[PDB]
C-alpha cells in the first residue's frame, strides 16, 4: 500500500472543463438510458418541483452536460428543471395509452422527468443517462436526497466539500500514474496474458429481467453462511454465479466484470453525485474438489484483485483489447454489486412503490444485479433478448436459486458445500432427454447368418444378390454360403477366428461374410486397393491366417506366403451344401472393421441385430426394397448393405467396382434394377442427384428412402434429391464405427433456413446420446460437449488387441455407471431433443532493441518482441530502469509514461518509433 | 510565366544546416559512386595537391558534408585534402595489379584522390559522391577549374557571389510553394494519372558500357538534321532513342527520366558546384505516321513539361508513388544531356586521356548520356547488367546506331525521316528467325484417304485399329470405309458436302472418317455427350444433313427428324466393298471441327497431309508403332490419331470411351496392347505417369514417343515420364486448331531449372512462327508479341460460313504479304529460335465530404474520393479555394499546403483527418 496524494479541491475553476472518467467516455462512444417508474396515490407537483430544483441545485452532476469536445463542466444556471406532465384520468384503459409511451448528454439536463395522473394514482417516471452518474451515487445520493427533499424540499443538506470536477482531476493527474497505481499496473499486466475470454455462451441465429428478492430471515442466513467461509454475501453470490454460468459456458474458465465503487475515503466524497465505476476483470478459473473450495478459492482472487484496485479496469480492458480483438476483449458479463456500502438516510421506496425500471446499459450481454433493499435482498439478472439461445438464461436462473436455495437449506460442511459440482440440467432438459433416450429393447439371441438361412429357407427364389448381369437367388447364394462355411469350418476356423475378405464389389463377398460367420469366424474387411503391403500389415495384425479372394484378383495381392488363400467362385465348387450348426454366441464378434496406428473395431452379433431390426421398423423394410450396395466392405456404413435386406428377404443390388465417383452408372442402375434404398455419404448422394438433373428421364423414381451419413449433409440435397424422386424419404444418419453403423437418425422433412447444419438426430433402439462436459458430466440444453453414445450392446466389444485405447474410449460414465463410447464429436442439445452436430521494419529493429535492452535487465538469455514486459518478469521498480536504460542507449528521451501505457515490447518499440519527441534518433541508432 | 521571388543570399549563416535536395534526399535513401581514371605522363605532385587545396577552398560545395540527422553544412576549415599515391613502378604487369584495386557521404571528403605512379606514365583516379554534385557541376565547375589549376593553382577564379546553401533554401522556400510552382503543380496533376509506367524491356532470370562518338563533321550534320525539324540536338536524340525502345517494350508507351539541369540565372549560379538535378517525367506516346512526324510530336510535349520545371521532377516521382506502387513509379530509363549548358573554360580532356570511367547511379537501369566533348559529341549507354534479357540492351544499341545513321544519310523529307517504322531486329535476329522458318515442302497432291487405302493395299492383313476387344486389319477397315463411303456417294453427298460424326470411342469413327472422305465430303465431329440439343445446334448450323453414329447409341441422341441418320455397324452391311475413285480435291475441305458463337474451323487434305508427312520423317513412325487414340474426334488432336499412323501402316490402339480421366485403364491399356505413341494434353500424361509410379511393373516402357500440347506442360513431368518409360522421347507441342493440329515441335531433352515454361518450340515443315507486336510487325528477339503462324497450305481454309471472323484473324502480314493466323497467344523469340510461350472509416466520411465539397466548387455532378482533384478540373487559383470553403465546412483550419500536398481526394482526407492542428473537429463534422 504506496500512501496516495492528496485531493487539492480548486473551487476557482468549478465550471471551467475537466474529463470523463474512464468508464465514461467508454459510454460516450457507444441506446443507454436506465429508467424508474414509481406510482403512488397523491403528488404535491408543485412540491415535487420544489424538492427537484433544490436538487439540481445542491448537486453539481445534476448540472453537468458533456461538451462537443468531448468533455464537461459543471453549467452555474441551467434553467428551470422540465417536468412533463400528462393528463390521463379522463381516458378509459388509460394504463394501455400509458406503456405505449416508448435523451443525449450533449444538451442538459442528462434525466427525463414525467409524471402521469390517472385516475386516484399517479406515475412518477424517470429516465437518466448512464454517463450522468454511477449506481451508487444513483441510490446512495440522488434517490436518498429526493426522498429528503420531496418530504421538506427546504430540509437540510450536508454541505458539499469538495467538487465532483476536483475528484475526477484528482485521479488522472495525481492518481494514474503515481506510485500506487504503477504497482497495480504492474500486479495486471503480469496477469493479463493468462486471463480467459468472457463468458462463451450459447447464441442464437432489448432488455429481459430475472428476480428474485430474499426477505430479511433468509438475507440474514445468506450472510451467515458466507461469513462461515469467512467471505463476504458478495463473495459467495460472486461464487456461485460462476459455477452456474459453467453448466453452459464452452471453457470452464471465464472473465467476469466484477465493478467495484471506491471512493478513496476522501473528505466530503461520500454525497458527491458523480462516477466511481471501476470494473475488476476477475478471472474465474474453477479451483477445488468442493464447490466450497472454488467459492472460496475465487473469492481470494477477487479480494486480492480488488487490493490493485488503483488501476482502472477500463485501462486493463484497453490493453487487453491490444493484444487480442475488440471483441476477444469484450466483458459483457457482469456482476454490479451494491452490497458492502454506506446506508443512505432515506430509501426511494419510501416515496413510491416500484411498477417499472429497466438499467439497459451498453455492450453489455447479462448483468447479475446485486443490491439491498428494505432489508430484503435484490437478485436481479438483466439479459439482452437475442444475445443467447432461448431459454438458456432462463434455464441458467433455475440453476441458480436452485443453488443458493441449498446453500440455505444446507449447513456449512455438508450437502451442497460438499458436493463435487451441481447438476445444473432444468427439469425441461432431464425430462426431454430422457423422454428421448427411452430406448430400450430386448433384441433376440438369433445369430446374424441364421436369420438369413431363416429368411433363404422362406422365400428360396427370390432375388438376393443382383450383380453385374449375374442374380443369386436365396437359396443359391445361402448354398454358397454353407459351401464356404463348411470348407472354412474343416480347415481350422473356431468360433472367435478372424477371416480376411480382400475383394471388390461383387456376390463373392456376402457369399464370403455369410460363409465365414456360418463356420463361427468373424470376417475382416480390407480394401483390394490398399497400398503397398497393407493388406499384409492389416492381416498379420489383426492374427488373420485365412484370406477369401476373387479368382479375378488373387495376383494383385501381396499377401504372406505362410496364410491360405481361397478364392470364393472356384475354389469352393465341391464342398458340401449341407446347412452348419452355429457354433458362436451373439456376443461373441461378427467383424473387424479397422480405423485410422490403425485400430480394430471388434462388433458382435447383437448389436447388429439391433440396427438391423431397428431399421426394419422405422423404415418399413419390406422384401419388396432393393437397396443399392455402394458403400465398400471395409467402411462400416456397409455393415447394413450386408446384413439389413437379406435379413428380411429384399434384394441387393451390387454395382460394378469403382475406382471413383461415377454418377452416370449409378444412376443408370438405380433406373435398371428399379432401387428403392439408397445408402452412402453424402457428396456421393449429391452426385448423383447432381447426375439426374442432366437428364430428361426421371431415373431416381424408385427411391423411396436414401439414408445419408458419414460427413455434412449439405442444406440443398434434402429438397435436392426430393425432386429427382417424389416421395423420397431423405434420412440423415451418423454415430462412428464404435457405435455400429448408424446410431442416430433425423429424418429430414423440411430444411429450417435458421438451420446451420442438418440437426444430427436422435437415438436408435438401445443408443443413448450423452453430451458430456469434460468430467463426463451430462450438459443443459444448448450447451456444447462431447457427445458420448451409451449402450450395453449397441457398442463396439472394444479395440481388438488393445485394452488400454479401449479403456479410454470405452468408459463409464460417474453419472450413472452406464458404459458409453466417447465420440470425440462435438454438439449440443436442442430443445427438441435433438442433437446439432458442432464439429471435431524499422519498428521491426526497435523492437529487437528494447527486447534486448529488457533481457538483460531481467537476467534473461533471449525475449520475445510479442511478450508483454511485465509477465516476462518486470515489476514497477525495474519498469522504471527499461525507461532509463531505453534513454541511454537511443539518445533519446523515453518517459515513464511511455513504457508503461505499452507493456508489450513490439507496442512499446512502436510507441518510441512514432514518438514525434524523438522518433528519428531512437530509428538510427536501431539499425545498429 | 508567373514571376519568381528573388534570392537573397544569407552569408551570416553560411555554415549553418540546411536541407538536402529532392534529388540528393533520394540517393540518401538508396554504392553510388561515380569513378574517373585519366592517364599523363607526368604529374607535378606537388603542383597537383597545390591545385586541389585550392580547389576545397575556393568551391563551399567541396566542403560540403551531410549530417548524420539527414541534413548538410559547410565545414570551415575540414583539413588537407588526402591524396593517397601508389608507387608501382618497380612491379611487372603493373596495370594487372592496378586494375585489381577494386566511400560514405557522412565523412567528409565526399570525393576520393589517388595517384598510381606505374614506368612512364601516371594515372589520376577520382571517385566522387553521386550525391556531392550534379552532373553538370562536376564539368562545368569543378573539372574546368582542376584544369585551370594544375596549369596555375595560384590563377584568378571568378568571385562565389552566393552560397549554394542560399540557393538550395530559396529553392524550398521561396520557390516549392510559390505563385509558380502551383500553377506547374497543377500541370503536372492534371496529367499525372495518364503517365504510363517506364519501358517494359525483356528480364532474365554491375553497369556496363555500349559507346559511340560523333565527329565534329557529324556532330554539325546532326545539328542540321535536327533543326531541319525545329528540334535541338536533344530533342532529337530523345525522339530516336524512344523508337528505338519501342522495338523491345511491351507496350509502346512509356514514361522517360528526362532531368534537366536548371539553375534559374541566379546571378552568380553559374560557378557555383552544388546539385541542380530535375527529373521530368516525358510521356512518350507514339503520335504521328512517321518516324519525323512522331519525334517533332514528342518534342513539343517535352517542351511544354519543360515549361512547367518549377515542379522537380522527384515531387511528381513521390506523388506518382503513392497512387501506384513504390515499382509501378520507379522511371529507371533515363536521358542524361549535357547539350544545351555554358561553354566551360577548360576541358578535362586538356588533363589526362580518359581511360575509366563509370556513373553507375543506384535505381537507374539504362541511362543515355548525351555529352559534348572537344567538339565531338558522346553518345553512352550505362546500363545495369542483369537487369535486361542477354543481348537486348547490345542489339538495341545496334538498332540505335542505324537510325541515327539514317538519318545523317537521309535528307530531311526523304528515307527514314518519312518511314512508317524502322525494323529493329538485329543483324542476328533475322539471321536465327530464317534459319528457324525455312520450313517451305512440297506436298504431294494425295488426298487423305487415298493415302490410307494405299496403305490398306500395301499391309492389308495387318492390325489397323484394335478397340475393345475387336481387332480390325487393314483391308477390313478399307473395306467398311468403302462400303459407308459407296454408300452416302449414291446417297447424295458431292464433294463439299459435311456430314456428322457423333459418336464414342470406337472403330465405327475410323470407318465413318475414311468413308466420308472416300466419298467425297468432310467430316464433321460433335461430341456424343453434348448437353441439351447442341448436336442439333452445330449440325443445323454446319449444314450436315446426314449424321452417321453407333447402334448403341442412336436413340440416347436428340436429333431433328429431317436429317437422315445411319449406323456404322448395321446400316451398311449390305453395301458395296468396290473402290471409289476420289472426286475431291487436295485443297478441298477434309473435315470441320467447332471452337468455343461456335466458330467452325474449315481444313483441306494438304495441311493435313503435311502434318502427317511431317511427323513420320521427324519421329521416324514406322508400321511397327502402336498409337494410343485418347483425344476426342471432336477435339484437333485427334487429327493426327485419325491420319498419322493410319497412313503409314501402324496400329491404332482405341481406348473405351470415357467420361473421366481412368488412368488405371490407361496404363494397363499401354501394357497389353504394347503400345509405342503416346499424344494427349499434359495433365492426362501426368495421370498416367502418376498410375506407373504407384505400380510394381513398368506398364509404361513400350512408350517410345509421347507428345504433349494443349496446355502448360508442367516442369517436372518430362522427367517423370522417362523413368516409367526408359527411352521415351517426351515431345512438346501446341498450335491452336486453326494451324492443323500440331504447328510446332519441342523435344524435351533436359529442363533447364532457369526456365519457367517449356519452349513452345520451332514450326514444323510449312509453318512459319512470327512474334509481331501490334501492327503485325515482327520484333526482336526476347520482345514480346502475339504469335502469327504463317502458312500457305498449312492453316485453316477459314471459319465456316463467316468470312468477316475469316478475315480478322487470317490476315496478311504486311511486311510479307504472307497469309498468317492470329494466334492470339503471346510469347517472345528466344536466341536459339526458339518461341517461350508466355500467357494468354471516419477518413471514409471526411473524403465523401472532402469530394462533395470539390464537387460543387469544380461544377459536377459526383466526384469520387479517388479522383486527383486537379484531373477532376481543379486548377491551381480553384485549388485555393478547395483550402477555403473545407475551412468554412469544418470549423478547422485546412493550409494551402495541404491542399496541394494531397491532390488525392482520399488523400486529402486523411491528411485533415490526422493533422494534429484541427483533425478532430474535422472528424465530427464529416459524420453529418
Ligand atoms: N451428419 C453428419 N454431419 C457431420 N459429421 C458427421 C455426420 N455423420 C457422421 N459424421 C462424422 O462421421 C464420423 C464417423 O466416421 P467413421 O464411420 O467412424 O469413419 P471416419 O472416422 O470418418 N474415418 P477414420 O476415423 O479416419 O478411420 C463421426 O465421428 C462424425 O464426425
Ligand atoms: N505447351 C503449351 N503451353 C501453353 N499453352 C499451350 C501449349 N500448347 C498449346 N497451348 C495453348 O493451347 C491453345 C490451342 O487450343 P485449341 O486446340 O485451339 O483448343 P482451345 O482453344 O484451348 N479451346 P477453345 O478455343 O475454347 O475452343 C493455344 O492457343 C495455346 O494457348
Amino acid at each position: 500500500a504506496a500512501e496516495l496524494p492528496p485531493l487539492v479541491p480548486e473551487p476557482g475553476d468549478a465550471g471551467q472543463p475537466f474529463p470523463l472518467t474512464p468508464t465514461q467516455q467508454a459510454l460516450w462512444v457507444g441506446g443507454c438510458y436506465g429508467y424508474f417508474e414509481w406510482e403512488r396515490p397523491e403528488l404535491d407537483l408543485a412540491r415535487y418541483r420544489r424538492a427537484w430544483e433544490r436538487l439540481v441545485a445542491h448537486h453539481p452532476g445534476l448540472r453537468t452536460v458533456v461538451r462537443p469536445d468531448g468533455t464537461q463542466h459543471v453549467l452555474e444556471r441551467p434553467g428551470p428543471v422540465p417536468i412533463t406532465v400528462e393528463d390521463l384520468r379522463q381516458d378509459p384503459d388509460a394504463v394501455r395509452r400509458l406503456e405505449e409511451s416508448r435523451l443525449d448528454p450533449g444538451t442538459w439536463p442528462m434525466f427525463d422527468l414525467r409524471v402521469v395522473l390517472l385516475s386516484g394514482r399517479v406515475r412518477v417516471q424517470l429516465g437518466i443517462d448512464l454517463q450522468l452518474m454511477d449506481a451508487s451515487s444513483l441510490f446512495l445520493n440522488l434517490f436518498s436526497d429526493l426522498v429528503t427533499l420531496y418530504d421538506d424540499p427546504d430540509a437540510a443538506l450536508a454541505s458539499q466539500k469538495l467538487a465532483f470536477r476536483d475528484f475526477a482531476r484528482w485521479l488522472e493527474e495525481d492518481v494514474r500514474g503515481g506510485a500506487r497505481w504503477r504497482a497495480d499496473w504492474a500486479y495486471w499486466q503480469e496477469r493479463l496474458d493468462g486471463l480467459p475470454p468472457a463468458p462463451d455462451l450459447p447464441a442464437a441465429r432489448k432488455f429481459e429481467r430475472c428476480m428474485v428478492r430474499c426477505p430479511a430471515e433468509e438475507f440474514a442466513l445468506l450472510r451467515e453462511r458466507a461469513l462461515a467461509h469467512g467471505l463476504t454475501e458478495t463473495e459467495l453470490l460472486v461464487g456461485a454465479f460462476a459455477e452456474v454460468l459453467r453448466g453452459w459456458s464452452s471453457d470452464p474458465a471465464f472473465t467476469l466484470n466484477v465493478p467495484v465503487f471506491q471512493r478513496f475515503d476522501v473528505p466530503g466524497i461520500e454525497d458527491v453525485i458523480g462516477d466511481y465505476t471501476n470494473p475488476i476483470l476477475l478471472e474465474a478459473r474453477p479451483e477445488g474438489r468442493t464447490v466450497a473450495e472454488r467459492i472460496v478459492a475465487l473469492a481470494a482472487r477477487l479480494r486480492a484483485d480488488t487490493r490493485h484496485a488503483s488501476v482502472n479496469g477500463v485501462e486493463v480492458l484497453r490493453e487487453l483489447a491490444r493484444r487480442r480483438g475488440l471483441a476477444a476483449a469484450a466483458m459483457p458479463v457482469v456482476v454490479t454489486s451494491l452490497l458492502g456500502l454506506p446506508s443512505a438516510a432515506r430509501s426511494i421506496t419510501e416515496f413510491g412503490t416500484e411498477v417499472h425500471s429497466i438499467t439497459q446499459t451498453p455492450q453489455v450481454s447479462l448483468d447479475f444485479q446485486i443490491r439491498p433493499e428494505d432489508g430484503e435482498l435484490r437478485l436481479v439478472w438483466d439479459h439482452r433478448s437475442g444475445a443467447f439461445a432461448p431459454g438458456v438464461v432462463e434455464g441458467a436462473f433455475e440453476a441458480f436459486l436452485d443453488l443458493v436455495g441449498r446453500m440455505l437449506a444446507d449447513e456449512p460442511g455438508h450437502g451442497v458445500w460438499e458436493a463435487p459440482f451441481a447438476d445444473m440440467r432444468s427439469r425441461r432438459d432431464r425430462a426431454v432427454w430422457n423422454e428421448t433416450n427411452d430406448t430400450a429393447e430386448p433384441v433376440p439371441a438369433v445369430l446374424l447368418q441364421e436369420r438369413f438361412f431363416a429368411q433363404a429357407r422362406r422365400t428360396p427364389d427370390a432375388e438376393a444378390v443382383v450383380a453385374s448381369g449375374l442374380r443369386l437367388t436365396y437359396d443359391e447364394l445361402a448354398r454358397h454360403a454353407y459351401r464356404i462355411g463348411n470348407t472354412l469350418r474343416e480347415r481350422g476356423v473356431r468360433p472367435g477366428d478372424l477371416v480376411g475378405v480382400v475383394m471388390e464389389k461383387g456376390w463373392e463377398q456376402y457369399a464370403a461374410v455369410y460363409g465365414i460367420l456360418a463356420a463361427g469366424g468373424a470376417y475382416l474387411p480390407i480394401d483390394a486397393a490398399s497400398p503397398r503391403g497393407r493388406v499384409a500389415r492389416l492381416l498379420e495384425s489383426a492374427g488373420a491366417g485365412i484370406v477369401l479372394t476373387q479368382s479375378r484378383l488373387r495376383d494383385e495381392l501381396d499377401l504372406p506366403a505362410g496364410t491360405t488363400v481361397l478364392r470364393a467362385d472356384t475354389d469352393f465348387e465341391t464342398a458340401s451344401t449341407a446347412p452348419l450348426t452355429p457354433v458362436q454366441g451373439p456376443d461373441d464378434p461378427a467383424y473387424v472393421i479397422y480405423t485410422s496406428e490403425p485400430k480394430g473395431v471388434v462388433v458382435a452379433h447383437r448389436g447388429v441385430a439391433n440396427l438391423v431390426r431397428d431399421v426394419r421398423r422405422r423404415f418399413a423394410v419390406t422384401p419388396a426394397d432393393r437397396l443399392l450396395a455402394l458403400s465398400g466392405l471395409h467402411f462400416d456404413a456397409s455393415v447394413y448393405d450386408v446384413f439389413g435386406p437379406l435379413a428380411c428377404g429384399a434384394t441387393v443390388v451390387v454395382p460394378p467396382p469403382f475406382r471413383r465417383a461415377e454418377p452416370d452408372v449409378w444412376a443408370e442402375l438405380v433406373r435398371d434394377e428399379r432401387v428403392t434404398f439408397w445408402n452412402s455419404v453424402p457428396v456421393l448422394l449429391e452426385l448423383l442427384v447432381g447426375e439426374a438433373e442432366s437428364r430428361d428421364d426421371r431415373p431416381l423414381a424408385t427411391l423411396r428412402l436414401a439414408v445419408v451419413s458419414g460427413d455434412w449433409i449439405p442444406l440443398d440435397l434434402p429438397g435436392r434429391a426430393r425432386a429427382q424422386a417424389p416421395g423420397l424419404r431423405v434420412v440423415g444418419s451418423g454415430g462412428p464405427t464404435e457405435t455400429i453403423c448408424w446410431s442416430l437418425f433425423h429424418p429430414i422433412d423440411a430444411v429450417d433456413p435458421q438451420w446451420t447444419s442438418i440437426p444430427y438426430g436422435k437415438p436408435i433402439a438401445n443408443q443413448r446420446y450423452y453430451i458430456v462436459d469434460r468430467d463426463l458430466r451430462p450438459r443443459p440444453t444448448w450447451a456444447r460437449g462431447e457427445m458420448a453414445v451409451a449402450s450395453p450392446l449397441g457398442l463396439a466389444l472394444g479395440y481388438l488387441n488393445d485394452p488400454e485405447r479401449t479403456a479410454a474410449k470405452f468408459v463409464t460414465l460417474p453419472g450413472t455407471g452406464e458404459r458409453a463410447y466417447l465420440t470425440g464429436d462435438f454438439g449440443r442439445l436442442l430443445p427438441d431433443g435433438g442433437i446439432e452436430i458442432l464439429g471435431r521494419t524499422d519498428v521491426g529493429l526497435l523492437a529487437e532493441l528494447v527486447a534486448a535492452c529488457v533481457a538483460e535487465l531481467l537476467g534473461l538469455d533471449e525475449v520475445p518482441t510479442t511478450g508483454n514486459f511485465f509477465r516476462l518478469g518486470g515489476d514497477a521498480l525495474s519498469g522504471t530502469r527499461l525507461a532509463s536504460r531505453l534513454q541511454d542507449l537511443l539518445g533519446a528521451p523515453v518517459p515513464i509514461r511511455t513504457v508503461f501505457g505499452n507493456p508489450v515490447l513490439g507496442d512499446l518499440a512502436s510507441a518510441i518509433a512514432g514518438d514525434p519527441a524523438a522518433g528519428p534518433q531512437a530509428i538510427r541508432v536501431a539499425r545498429l
